[PDB]
């Protein structure tokens, strides 16, 4: 499957993409503003993501350090990145479907659009000003908006248990961005496409 991922920033990110244990495709790769980059992912790919990282330097070897979705210090990620990082999450080929998903749970960085490019869903949105209107408690300083779990690292945040409610924290999400996850046990905006469907991931997809 095909993942057009596009640059609408006014600033540069780099895009990063893994399923946790690998890279996919070739993990990440700077994008300017305006820039399009595809990649190919193979069908089957169970808990891939797919996600911006901010202010990155990277030296000749492609090892550096990223404020926000730090992958390691590698340009081509192999791992999940550090938070906060905005999730576009799927899942391919699943008895026959593909699932879709974004996912405040581990904080924001970058507004996101992921949408099918080709026949019959929809495509889902978390474009808001989350950064801006953070609550100061959740506010990164190396840039970003922190969920509660980074920060305070209770059973209830992060859902230890298997058994956490909505939170005051999650709320300020849901209320943002009310189609993207904002704790682990949301109500899920998991969105259904067919199997094999193909995407595009926007960054910053509206003025």
């Amino acid at each position: 499957a095909t993942f057009e991922i596009v640059n609408r920033c006014s600033y540069t990110v780099w895009a990063a993409a893994s399923k946790g244990d690998a890279a996919l495709d070739a993990g990440g790769r700077q994008l300017n503003s305006g820039e399009s980059w595809t990649i190919n992912v193979e069908p089957g790919t169970n808990g891939g993501k797919i996600w911006a990282r901010t202010d990155c330097y990277f030296d000749d070897s492609g090892s550096g350090i990223c404020k926000t979705g730090d992958c390691g210090g590698l340009l081509r990620c192999k791992r999940f990145g550090r938070p906060p990082t905005t999730l576009a999450e799927f899942s391919l080929n699943q008895y026959g479907k593909d699932y879709i998903d974004i996912s405040n749970i581990k904080g924001f960085n970058v507004p996101m659009d992921f949408s099918p490019t080709t026949r019959g869903c929809r495509g889902v949105r978390c474009a808001a000003d989350i950064v801006g209107q953070c609550p100061a408690k959740l506010k990164a300083p190396g840039g970003g908006c922190n969920d509660a779990c980074t920060v305070f690292q209770t059973s209830e945040y992060c859902c230890t248990t298997g058994k956490c409610g909505p939170t005051e924290y999650s709320r300020f999400f849901k209320r943002l961005c009310p189609d993207a996850f904002s704790y682990v046990l949301d109500k899920p905006t998991t969105v259904t496409c067919p199997g094999s469907s193909n995407y595009r991931v926007t960054f910053c997809p509206t003025a």
